[PDB]
Formats: C-alpha cells, sequence, structure tokens
C-alpha cells in the first residue's frame, strides 16, 4: 500500500534527521537564558503563537512525514508525573544519533553496541542517591512555598525583570488548590495598568458585564441571586391554544399578566435586600426598568462557568424558578462593586468567607508578550504540585551532566575489547549540554568547556554553569534546581527508543507491490 | 476492456513481474521470527499501518494496472476453507514463474509444458497422506487444546510478548462455537483500558449504545424485546392528506392519536416487567420518556447484526408489530449491565442459557502497539476454527517443504523428455522456502541447506527448520503445526494458479466472490 | 514552525534600522520650528490625519515587518504619567544604535558593554535634582494657570501665530476638571471663521440638530423636557396629552435621543415649542448634570418630576453655520469649548490641538519640576558624561565615552531644522554650559545660543527621568535576547 | 591566538593602566602575562618615527585631490 521506500542504512537516517531538526529550536529555550520563538501557520491557528515551553508546542502538532512523533508524545507522559521545570530532555536523545556516522566504520554488527544503553542505566543511580541535596516540601510550608524551583522555571522566560515576584504568587493559587478538589476553579485574566507588583490576588471571583447603562455604581451589603431559567416568559410546552379576540380592549389584559411576573420579583427582592443578580443566558427586558429604580445591579448573559464556580464561593445556592431567593439562596457580604483598573472597567466579586475558590488577576507591562501571561501562569500552578511530592531533586544548570559524562568515561577507555567503543560514545553526548547553556548567554562556548569540566570533575556537585558569571560558580546560591523523577525517566524513555532496533532482529526491508 | 493486448514474452512478463514483487515481501513474514512492514500512503490512511499479516495487506489495498489482485483476492477463500497458518501459498505460485526465462531458451509452445501441472496433481496427492502427521483432536481436550498453531500463528508477530497468553484464550471461544449449526455468531471488540490479561471472555455479547441521558441505572432478571418495525408512526400509503382544520382544535385530536400509541407501548409492557428493548432502526422521541419512568433500558439504532446473533443467544423471538411482546417474545434473564470498563461505557449482555454463541473482549496499555491486537484478534478465531474440522494437521517450519522437495527431484529423470525439465523446476522451487526461513534468522544460509535435506531424506518428520538455534531440531517440541488443508489446498491453487498467466492474453474484471 | 528568526549579528540589524527610520520623522517636529508631516494609508484610515505630536502617530499604525511597536508603545505609558510637553525622548533612543556599528570594531562580548547602562541610572539623576528649575503651581493659581508649558507645547505647532491665545483658556479647563469627576465631560468643537478672539469657552453644552424647518426662531424662559421613551407608538390621544401638560409648563424645548414619530413634529410647532430629533446620549448624560437633572421615564415626566434650566436657550448663528446653543447653567459642573478660525486647512488643526492640551497641563501640576528646553539640558548632561567615562577603569570607558557621544547629536539636531550652520553651532553650544548656567540654550532664530526661560520654553521633569530609565529599556537586553518581531494580526 | 578576544581585551588594559610596563598581551598563555620574561622587545626609534609619520602622511590625505595612477592586479 504506497511506499516512499528506505531501507538499511537509508532508514537509519530518517530517525537520524528527526532529532537533529528538534534539537535546534530546543537548543535556545533551555536555562535562565534561553529563547521565545514564535511559530506561524495557517488555517485554524490564530496569530503567531510564542510558547517558552517546549513541551505544548510538540503536543499541538505533527507537521510532516519524517518520524518524530511517538518520540514527542513520550514527553506528555513525562509531565503527567512531573515534566516540566526547564526542557532539556529532547536535546539529550538527538545527539545519541550522531555517533551512528561513526558506526558505518566499525561496518557490522550495532547491536553489540546496543549494550552500552544498559550501562547507561548505571548512570542514572550512580549521578542521583549520593550528596544530599534537600528533602521536605511536606504541606502548605510558611517559607519553602516559592523562591527556588518556581523562579527557574520562570528565568528561561522573558518577563523575570518583573515576573519572578509573579511565580512566587502563583503557589499561594496551588495551596488553595490544596485538598479534597482535582484541577478547578481557578481563573487568570491580564490588565494593560502599570504597577511594581504587576499582579493583584484576589479573594473572589472577577467578571466583566454590566446590566446597563442606568442603575446605582456599586452596591453595600451586597447579596447574591443565581437563576438556572431565564427571565423570559411567553410560549410555554403548550400553549393553551393560538388566541383571537374581538377589539383592543380583551388583548390588553394579556399585557396585565406580564406585569404580574414584574411584581413578583420587586417584592420579595426588596426583603433579601437583593444588591446583585447574575444570570447565565437571555434576560428579560422588564425587570431591567425595576432592578435601576431598587438600587439592584444585575449581569446579562453571564458565564456559566463563572456562575458554577460562584456558588461554591458563596455557599452556594439551590437554583430553579423565581422562588429561588431567600432562604433556599445564600450570599455572601463583603464589597461587589465595579471599579477601574488603570484603564478600564470591570466588576469585582470579594471578600468570601469560605476561601476554598479564589481568583487572579495578572497586571502586565503592556507587550504582545503580556498575553505570555496566560501562557506562563498555566505553567506556574502545576509545576510546584511536583516540588511537594517529589521530595527529591538535583542541581540544574548542567551540573548533573558534566558529572555523569566524567563518570561514564572512564568505564569506556577502562574496558578492552569491542565493550568500549559502544559505551565512549554514549558518554560524549552529556558534553553538548554544558555547549548548549553557555553559547545561549553571550560567551564562546570554547572557553566554557575547558573551565567547566576541572570544577565538577574534582567533586563539587553545587557548582553549576553561571550564564551572567560567564563562567562557572555555585548552581545551589542561585536556587536553580530539578526534579528527581525527570532525571530518572528521561534516561530510561531515551535508552528503550534506541532498545526498539535490539528488539526486532533482522529487519528485511519495504512494501508489497 | 478498452484493449492493451499483449502477447508471448510481454504478456509473460506483466504476470511475471507481478508474481516476483509479492514474493519477497511475503517471504520476510515467515515463521516465528517475522518482520514487520510499515506502510505510508496518501488520502485516507492517515499513518503507517504495521501488518505481518500476509493477507490483510494485500486485501486493503488494489494499488496498481498488472493482475494479481485477483490472484490475491483468492487466498481469502483459502482463509475461509482452512485459514491463515503462516503465508506461504502466494510464494509457491510466484517462484514456477520463475524457469519461464529458461523455456525462452525452449523456443516452442509454451502451453504443451503447461502439462506438467497435470503431473502436480499427482504431486498434491503424494504429498497427501505420505506426511505422517499429528493425531487425536479427541474434542474440547485438557492440555491439548492451545499452546501450539495459535502460538505459532502469533511467534512472527510483535505481540507475542503480552498475546500470547490471549492467543491461548481463543481455543476457549472454539470449544463452545463447535456442534451443529456452522459457523456463526462470534463477536470480538478492541478497548483502550489497561491490565495483564489484555483480554475478557464474555458469557455474552457486547454491544455500545445507550438510550439517553435519563432511565434506570441497572437492571435485574431482564426480559428482551425486538422489534422490526419502528416506533415511528405517520405516513403510511394513502396519506390522509396533509390537513388543515376548522377550528386547529381538532389538531388535538390528531395530538391525542399519538398518545394512544405511547399508550399500547407502556400498557402490555409493564406486565412483563420489561427491563431492556432493542430496535434495530430510528426510534420515536415520546416513547422515551415513558421508558425512564418504567425503569427499562431501550437501543436507539442498534445494528441488525449485532441483533441476530442476539436472538440465536437468547432464545429468539418472532418479530412483528407491537403485538409482539410476552410469549411471542422470547427473552433470557440472567444480567444485562452497563459497565464501565476503566474508562470508555458499553453495555453487556450475559448469563445466556444456550452457550452456543459467546464474545471477546481486549485491554492493553494505549499505543500503536497496543492497536495491533485487532490486527492479530481477527487472524486467531480463523486458526483455531480450522483445526478441529480437518481433524489433520502438516509438521511446519519448512518440515513438510524439504520432504517434498526430495521426492520430486526422482521425478524429472522419470518423465518424458519436454515434460522432464518443467516437472524438475517445479521441485527445486521447494529449495528456495529453507533458505528463506534460514537467512532471517541471522545464520548463514548456504550451511543450513545442506543440513535440513540432510535429516528429512532419512525420514524423520518432526525434525524441521530452527531458527533460534540456526540449524535442524525437531519441530514437534517448538509447537509449529499448519493444518492439513492449508498445504492440500495450495498445491491444487498454486497449479490452477500459475497455467492461467500464460493461456490467457485478454484480463481485467467482473463476477463471483 | 518559524518564519523570521534572528541572532546576536542579524538581530541587532532589525533593532538598529527601526530606530534610524523613526528619528528623522521625528526630529523635524522639535521645539519652535517643527515641521507637520502627513501619513496616509489606503485602508481603514478614512482621512489625512495631520499629527504633529509624535505619540500620537506611532501609537495607531503597525506599518511594516521590523520591530518597533514594543518600543513605541512605551511612550503611552510616559503620556499618561506626563507624555509630551515637547517630544524628544524617542529621538535619544535611536542614536544609541549607531555607535553599535563601531562596536563589532571590537569584535568582542556586548555584555560587558551594557554595564554602561547601569553608570547611565546613576548619569540620569546627576540631571535631576541639579539645576533648579520653577516654583509653586500646586492647583488653581491666578496669574500662574498659564501663558508657560502650554504655549511651548503649541511652540512645535505652526497654529501659534494666534494658537497661543487659545491654550492660555485650556489650563481653566483643567481646574474646573479637578475633582471627583477623574477624566470625563470635556466637549471641543470648531467653527469656521470670522474673529480675532478665535475661541469663546461655553459655560454649558453645545449640540447640532434641528427638529425641522418649521418651528419658533427663539424661545424665552425655556424649560427642557427629556425622555428615556420615544414619541413613537387613538394616536390623536397621544397627541393630546403632550399638549394638555406641555402648555401649563410654557415648554419651551424639547430633547428626546432617539426617533421622534411624526405627528407630535406638527403639534410642536404651532406650540411654540423647539425639540431635538435623535439627540446623541452622551450630550443627554452631561446636560442633565448641568440642568439640574430630571427623572426621564413616561409621558408623566413633565412639571416637579423634571427639572429644566431656565437662563436661555436658542439657535444661534455664528460667523456662518446653524448651531443650537444651550447655555445659562448656575449648577457650573460642566463646561464646553468652541474655537473659531479664518477658513483654513490649518484651522482643522484645531481640533488636533485641544485634546492633547488637557494632558500637559494635568501632569505639570502634579510633578512640581521642570527641566530646560531647546537642548539646554542635553549639553549640560553631555558635559557632565564625557568626564564620568574618564573616571572608570579600562574596558568600562570606552564603552561609556560612546554613550556621552550621542548626547552631542540632540544640540546638532536642533540646529539643522534651523538653517544656520551646524558645525559652529556645536562648539560654541558646548562652552556655555561648561560655565555652568542652566537657562543657557540652543537659540535657534539667533544661530547661536541664548536665554531658554525668556522665551518660555520648558519640558516636564518626568519625561526627563523617565526617558533615562528608558535610555536603556532593553537595548542592553536586545543583544542578549533573540525574538521580538509581533503584532499585525493573523 | 586562538583565544577568546573579549576577555583578553577588559584584562590587558586594567594591567597597563596598573603601570607595569613589561605586562603585555601573551598569545601562549592565552591571557595577560609578562612580556619581558619572555624577551619580546621593540626598537625605540620605529615608535618615535611612526607616531610622527603616521600624522603627516595621513594629513596629507584630505588636502590632496585625485590620486590617480595604474591598473588593478
Amino acid at each position: 500500500a504506497g511506499a516512499d521506500e528506505e531501507r538499511a542504512e537509508t532508514a537509519r537516517l530518517s530517525s537520524f534527521i528527526g532529532a537533529i531538526a528538534i534539537g535546534d529550536l530546543v537548543k535556545s529555550t533551555l536555562g535562565p537564558k534561553g529563547m521565545d520563538k514564535i511559530l506561524l501557520s495557517s488555517g485554524r491557528d490564530a496569530s503567531l503563537m510564542v510558547t517558552n515551553d517546549g513541551a505544548t508546542i510538540l503536543k499541538n502538532i505533527g507537521v510532516d512525514n519524517p518520524a518524530a512523533k511517538v518520540l514527542v508524545d513520550m514527553s506528555r507522559v513525562q509531565d503527567d508525573e512531573v515534566g516540566d521545570g526547564t526542557t532539556s530532555v529532547t536535546v539529550l536523545a538527538a545527539e545519541l544519533l550522531r555517533e551512528a556516522e561513526s558506526l558505518i566504520a566499525k561496518k557490522i554488527h550495532p547491536q553489540t553496541i546496543i549494550a552500552g544503553w544498559r550501562e547507561a542505566t548505571k548512570a542514572a543511580r550512580q549521578a542521583l542517591l549520593n550528596s544530599a541535596v534537600d528533602h521536605g516540601s511536606d504541606e502548605v510550608k510558611f517559607r519553602q512555598d516559592l523562591m527556588n524551583i518556581a523562579g527557574t522555571t520562570l528565568s528561561s522566560k522573558l518577563l523575570t525583570h518583573h515576573k519572578d515576584h509573579f511565580t512566587k504568587l502563583a503557589v499561594e493559587a496551588v495551596l488553595r488548590l490544596k485538598g479534597s478538589g482535582n484541577l478547578e476553579a481557578i481563573h487568570v485574566i491580564k490588565k494593560l495598568g502599570g504597577s511594581l507588583a504587576d499582579s493583584y490576588l484576589d479573594e473572589g471571583f472577577l467578571l466583566d458585564k454590566k446590566i446597563g447603562v442606568n442603575q446605582p455604581k456599586r452596591i453595600e451589603n451586597a447579596k447574591i441571586l443565581i437563576a438556572n431559567t431565564g427571565m423570559d416568559t411567553d410560549k410555554i410546552k403548550i400553549f393553551g391554544s393560538r388566541v383571537r379576540v374581538d377589539s383592543t380592549a380583551k388583548v390588553a389584559e394579556i399585557e396585565h399578566a406580564e406585569k404580574e411576573k414584574m411584581k413578583e420579583k420587586v417584592e420579595r427582592i426588596l426583603k433579601h435586600g437583593i444588591n446583585c443578580f447574575i444570570n447565565r443566558q437571555l434576560i428579560y427586558n422588564y425587570p431591567e426598568q425595576l432592578f435601576g429604580a431598587a438600587g439592584v445591579m444585575a449581569i446579562e448573559h453571564a458565564d456559566f462557568v463563572g456562575v458554577e464556580r460562584l456558588a461554591l464561593v458563596t455557599g452556594g445556592e439551590i437554583a430553579s424558578t423565581f422562588d429561588h431567593p431567600e432562604l433556599v439562596k445564600l450570599g455572601s457580604c463583603k464589597l461587589i462593586e465595579e471599579v477601574m483598573i488603570g484603564e478600564d472597567k470591570l466588576i469585582h466579586f470579594s471578600g468570601v468567607a469560605l476561601g476554598e475558590a479564589c481568583t487572579i488577576v495578572l497586571r502586565g507591562a503592556t507587550q504582545q508578550i503580556l498575553d505570555e501571561a496566560e501562557r506562563s501562569l498555566h505553567d506556574a500552578l502545576c509545576v510546584l504540585a511536583q516540588t511537594v511530592k517529589d521530595s527529591r531533586t538535583v542541581y540544574g544548570g548542567g551540573c548533573s551532566e558534566m558529572l555523569m559524562a566524567h563518570a561514564v568515561t572512564q568505564l569506556a577507555s577502562r574496558t578492552p575489547g569491542k565493550e568500549a567503543v559502544a559505551m565512549e560514545s554514549y558518554a560524549k553526548a552529556l558534553r553538548m549540554l554544558p555547549t548548549i547553556i553557555a553559547d545561549n548567554a553571550g560567551y564562546d562556548s570554547a572557553d566554557l568547556v575547558a573551565q567547566l569540566r576541572a570544577a565538577h570533575s574534582e567533586g563539587k556537585t553545587t557548582a553549576g554553569l553561571d550564564m551572567k558569571e560567564g563562567t562557572i560558580g555555585d548552581m545551589s546560591v542561585l536556587g536553580i534546581t530539578e526534579s528527581f523523577q525527570v532525571k530518572r525517566q528521561v534516561l530510561l524513555s531515551a535508552a528503550e527508543a534506541a532498545e526498539v532496533i535490539l528488539r526486532v532482529d533482522n529487519i528485511i526491508k519495504a512494501a508489497p507491490r
């Protein structure tokens, strides 16, 4: 069935090309001095999407014929049990393939070489579980909450001039999310006003709708009403028949029936003291005139998702027919008002006693990269959870990579036979990472490699690559650390990908045609 | 059918090229150590489908102009008659065309050579009852039920690490199946949940449909109702016309008339205790409200194929108009449930009194590899069913092929003149199979051929090609066996397929299945 | 998968080219002898917008692929804080990039050069809290209300031949603006011509609509009626209700915000009542505050529930065009400004000018600080910065002095538009600033140097301090970073 | 030399500024070292004549118009 034919060495080549193409784009992304990339396509894509996080862009698309989709799909499984922090796993896998050209010189049995992958697992354990770094992050935790891993995730991202503070804010958001719930009732919007904080944390939920031009500006000792059924009244399931009347006099009684709907709403709305009404769907016009005189602010076509969160927030209510007010509904009473922030008008729900559900409103510099705030925030919410229950960490800035490289090099040379050739190639793979981090900063990588290796080799796991410095320094002071899970499965995932050649013996070649 | 008339040297070539193209690809798929092939195509494909079933891919696509699609189409009837075993029938048919080149030197009448096939019938018959094969197949049986041929079918298949276990399951399915009633009511469906079994055996039938959002969660002592005619009512023939009425009050009587259809359905449904209703077509909306309150689960647009199998299973029913309930309907009553299986919801019918028909359900990790279960599963049903009816089998792994080759070599000297070279050529064709099996093993092919021939000549039928060994071994211990008629039909089919190529000048299509 | 991706060597060029293109158009718009520029784009631009305010034109359009829109966007935050005065901040940033070609000679690490930016912050505030500028202007002010900065904003603008009188008026507008209303209720309309004064400043609201050809020319002891519901709706009875309550009141004028039914129109003409069809809602809301407010609902709306101001409502001829003037509001909270000219293309420019007038005065009062314009600050700061490069050792000094030489061009840029010899101007300017006189600056009319203060040209303190911080704004960041093109939708 | 230029320029200027005439560029080192130990010295005349000569020769370039002659090579 069809066939772009490749076999033996050509089949190997497609794997080779896929790894190199992805390595260059992800290469600039790594580290506090990483680079943002904008990708533009056509059809079902809106504007140019720029994503700092490498995993998000790979998940979204499958651009071309060469094979790489299954390897890419792997990063997401990693993400579920840990994932992010900073991207790095994809880069290491690609460099494995470069030595394959050298394999041609041996010319016969690559399967024998495959023994190196078993060998690689030793590196995963020798580098890890010796020399203790950290251990707590138990729950809530008063000071440990942030100002460590979240900062590192953001450092790669451009926004860190003021956004390092924003990342700190995110843990407070995760702590309330902590508990019985899964991953719900979190809402984020950015604003064009300028402040040092650059963001506000809201006690309640943020909405943006208005009753109309008329009605009081704000309410005091506010009561909140939510209705499932619309304010619209007329036809019913069965009309009670079409109606014909012998003159304009009796048609008027129908109008009178309408007045009754108006009056019921005001008479006991007053009793509650109703200050605000929120309805999801179309709102009937008659009540609008009445609300303004009463001094009650209502919201037309409020989004349902905001409503469900709001119910958990105010103790909720049972929403049914107009009987819904008074006791059946519970309303929080701190402060509800429409206020101006910077240059625009929004409505704030706040002062909720329960406290489980909260809304965050971001403020920004006023750059397109401001849009990045939804992008950066989403990443922030789930980075911390991984830190909390992993309870294990490793030194960042390539500290781990140089150390492991030193250990693997000894293993290859020390052995005598064909055993040495296979193992040595795996060992040089770790060397490129030091190179990737130094080049991005603005310092030539040649000088950096020589000086870098000497500090890690001696035995200081704390020392790493300092880009601001241009040389080498203490990673721990910086506060950059990587989750323990990311290191154990990056090595395992890369190895089984090349394990597949081992698993399948012979590989005859191409298609029945 | 418009022309393209080709004769003798070129006409022969179109078939000759078709046979050589197919033979090399099918060649890699034989034996316990088969090779997976990936196919890439554009337009309504989507991705690479990895099939190691020599017949599944050939059926799926009719890629080009040359004649071979009908030859290929024929192998499926063979599957009906005896099944796949391991693909080999296509290979033997292709190889007799190879000596056609030798025949150009002969330079007389190609048709005269065609006589060798008349003798080929003798060769087919001599092979028959001289092989000395297995015995037993008593019925049901304790430990000879499987862990044999199904494993062999799957040995070449990638899924063997997990599927060897569920290949084992297939024979349990055949044992219940056997009796008087032909091959009917066997259904199996894939699932995306993961478990160390990869399959569940259902005592009843699996569907995948739901009544609607409302209705009781579970039914006990369930009764089954099947209706030929739809719930929908209105047009008929001799319409009664399209209507207008004198007061729009009489339109109401029409509405009332609909209610009568609803009432008949509820009044007699209640007496039975009706727990589930299955209809093969569109369902009218009014009854839907009724079923939920009653405590009855109904199925909208149930597929007819599922229903017929179910009827045999339940004990059947006489399907007519709404009079259909009570006695005219027979309903089994063990357990009908909608059961969540790790994720995707489905409906399970089970506990059938008859026992004649059953359904098999598959589970797995969730990847391209897990989807091969669908691929492997189709193969499993056919292999075992054939094993019971034939009551005869042959030794696999090439054991059958070498023995026959020794006998045919003698024959060429025996036959007169022109016949002798053609008969001789047929004999050497069998030689390639031993070579093909050895080469994929990773062992030197030349050494294998000589050693193989010596053991078959000796008289041990059990001895054959052992790929893991790299030499010749005992096939019976391995458990590789082929059904008796697979070899019996291939010899006759290859002979009648090869002859047609030289004899008919004008090809293309139209006729039987 | 991509688009135009640039880094280090080529990335710098994109920033470099954007800066040079902007500087030539902006330079011509500086101080007293600035030149007006016109840009026209065929799609969704409607008309030729003539802007002499540099910030307004850059914000409106993202013309092409090179990066500059984000740099431009920053100036608006400055506008909110203070903004304009005279545009000059953009020019300083552009010249910073010019020295970078020289930097390739170094062929080394751009980051080391970056230490200059930190140095710049030190340099930036030594121009601050040094060299005293002005006093007072805390609030309102009788004499000090204008005859100062507003004229300077106008100096760049040609209209100042008689415009400067107009700008004097604007501070009065801002003082009434102050209060709990924040930023609202200011309306400006220009009239074709016929007067030396060139503006009147209405205490009330100015409107432009007519009931129809018929109706009394003038109304006396006018009463105003505002209705939420339109006249549009047995028909005769509706006519009756409108007349029965109208006569007792003495109803002089009716204003309705929407469509008006034809039947009442005939009644109003005979009655002697002037009504306005489809009056804009924005005028009405402001008008209600002005009159004293009314309760607008159903036809019950007349008499007591509705309050009407009573000085005078009439349709008046202003030099030519027919208009309706609402005036005589005792409350005093809201006012409207009307401008007059001589029927000139340049007159349209007055519409441009008033909106910007509110912005300068509002922030000039809050900062309570100013700087000397005409490039006075630039040479002084340049003199101070040249010494600073020497103070810093080896590697730092070459880069620090390049920043210092950048300041040198500003004196030259002001001189060049004058028509005077650029070479001579640079040498003479430096000597006066070096000496220690802060009030001394570039006098374009003189062709040499003069006293800036006598002219009345001053620049807001806020623009100079913020610009120095933004004298950086990632110039430093741009070579340590790679991707920043951006806005221009899908 | 084959060493990074950026590090070299920064460090070189500090050494000379301090007051050691001996300190200079050491290419073999990759950093700045003591030139005097190396034994590298330049004749005194070459430095005094060049400064006087360069300026005078450069000066003729500006005040001289049309310096024509032969073909490119």
